């Protein structure tokens, strides 16, 4: 499923990420937008062998278990497919996961180098929350 801006910024706040642990719904947005654009079927194929899953391109080295990153660990208990649901409960609460790991959304190259320091605000702008 490829999400609108807004309606992703209104699913992300239902599921409970707006301000989650204190970023802004804006930077979940974005990081949606500089990750996936916004498409729920997103994989990249990361050179170490993993790959990055969803909405969140969510990592299997660490986060999901998809059978084919050796010696990877499956921190949010889910097998990789689940990230790539139209439904996005799983790729939220792993989120919620990763983003508490102490180093926040930096966990992100898309948010660190996309988002980070830039006018996120502007991603839910004019949207119906
Ligand atoms: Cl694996
Ligand atoms: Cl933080
Ligand atoms: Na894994």
């Amino acid at each position: 499923k490829v999400f609108g801006r807004c309606e992703l910024a209104a699913a992300m706040k239902r599921h409970g990420l707006d301000n989650y642990r204190g970023y802004s719904l804006g930077n979940w947005v974005c990081a949606a937008k500089f990750e996936s654009n916004f498409n729920t079927q997103a994989t990249n194929r990361n050179t170490d062998g993993s790959t990055d899953y969803g909405i969140l391109q969510i990592n299997s080295r660490w986060w999901c278990n998809d059978g084919r990153t050796p010696g990877s660990r499956n921190l949010c208990n889910i097998p990789c497919s689940a990230l790539l649901s139209s439904d996005i409960t799983a790729s939220v609460n792993c989120a919620k996961k990763i983003v508490s790991d102490g180093n926040g959304m930096n966990a992100w190259v898309a948010w660190r180098n996309r988002c980070k320091g830039t006018d996120v605000q502007a991603w839910i702008r004019g949207c119906r929350l």
